[PDB]
């Protein structure tokens, strides 16, 4: 019934929780066995259900997201503030089942299907960072870190109106803050998580920026392939890190030498830089029509609050719902 690495596999046709008709597959995994099944108990329903990994560590991630997901959903009884609304849970042949609300595809599946290198309406993308900022609202209103903002872990209904911050298996609440350079998507990933700086609720409103300017051109902001070309790419548009930032970080040593000059590797190869410019343009990036054109200078004026290097001077949750973009 369980897999070595410790997955279900799951059978077209089974009934899960003497309720739960399993008729679609969706995806597995990575990590778990998300299905499309129709509610047995509740006139047949669409529902999906999510079959946590075995083992020893994936379990202790799946009560994890089960403990943060009722936490979300008890502080947003409305359904205001876009999160992903889990129904209930329960267990089935040793793996733990969450059943969540159905939604039709992720972020990164609507991209494909709008082309290469195309990206949503300057409309739409105005529409998900409104709902994108009130899901990081209430992410800060209670004390936990989603850790994972990406197109992939962002789910929308049918009609592509609403949006669902999904995947809180790598979530963590914020007194915990563990020190690792790995923490986040690579792409996704803040300067503070790399350089090894106290973070907070900024690594998700980074990752934010990096999932808007993504989700207009369709390309990914900083496709950097390791911790050290991230940083780069990230100084490649705001300049070079300042000294008062470097210096409360734990991974200094590894991009950054004693007299405070960023170390770029390119067999190893290391080039000493001491002032970065910023040669990258994103406004000739980003970009017809006069009133599209004005929302774009606007999203770019947006980017630019949002992608400060230094996470104390980064735009609030409040500013960016009232800035000039959201509000028209
Ligand atoms: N509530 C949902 N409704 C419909 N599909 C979902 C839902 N939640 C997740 N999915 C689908 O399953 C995919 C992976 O789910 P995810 O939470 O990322 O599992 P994991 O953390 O193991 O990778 C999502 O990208 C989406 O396609």
């Amino acid at each position: 019934w369980t897999d070595a690495e410790g997955y279900y596999r799951v059978n077209i046709g089974e009934v899960l929780d003497k309720r739960y008709n399993v008729y679609g597959y969706t995806g597995q995994g990575v990590f778990s066995n998300v299905v499309r099944a129709r509610d047995n108990a509740r006139a047949n329903q669409e529902v999906a259900v999510k079959i946590i990994r075995n083992n020893e560590l994936m379990q202790k991630t799946g009560l994890k997201e089960l403990e943060f997901l009722k936490k979300l959903n008890d502080a947003d009884p409305d359904d205001k503030f876009h999160c992903l609304r889990l129904f209930r849970h329960f267990y089935h042949k040793q793996h733990l089942c969450l059943v969540f609300e159905p939604l039709s595809m992720n972020l990164r599946e609507v991209l494909k299907k709008y082309g290469k290198d195309v990206g949503l309406h300057i409309k739409a993308v105005r529409s998900y960072s409104q709902q994108l900022f009130l899901a990081l609202k209430l992410l800060k209103r209670c004390n936990i870190l989603h850790a994972d903002i990406k197109p992939d872990n962002i789910l929308v209904n049918e009609s592509k109106t609403i949006l669902k911050l999904c995947d809180f298996g790598s979530a963590s609440h914020v007194a915990d803050n563990d020190i690792t350079p790995y923490l986040v998507s690579r792409f996704y990933r803040a300067p503070e998580i790399i350089i090894g700086k106290s973070y907070d609720y900024g690594i998700d409103m980074w990752s934010v920026g990096c999932t808007l300017y993504e989700l207009y051109t369709g390309k990914i902001l900083f496709p950097g392939k390791t911790n050290n070309h991230m940083l780069k790419l990230a100084m490649d548009l705001k300049g070079k890190m300042p000294n008062k930032m470097i210096r409360k970080g734990v991974f200094k040593d590894q991009h950054f030498d004693q007299n405070l000059n960023f170390m770029y590797i390119e067999r190893e190869k290391v080039t000493v830089m001491s002032t970065i410019n910023p040669t990258k343009d994103l406004l000739a990036d980003l970009i017809l029509p006069e009133d599209q054109r004005k929302k774009v200078h606007q999203l770019k004026d947006l980017l630019d609050q949002i992608l400060m290097l230094d996470p104390a001077k980064r735009i609030s949750i409040n500013q960016a719902l009232q800035h000039a973009f959201i509000q028209e």
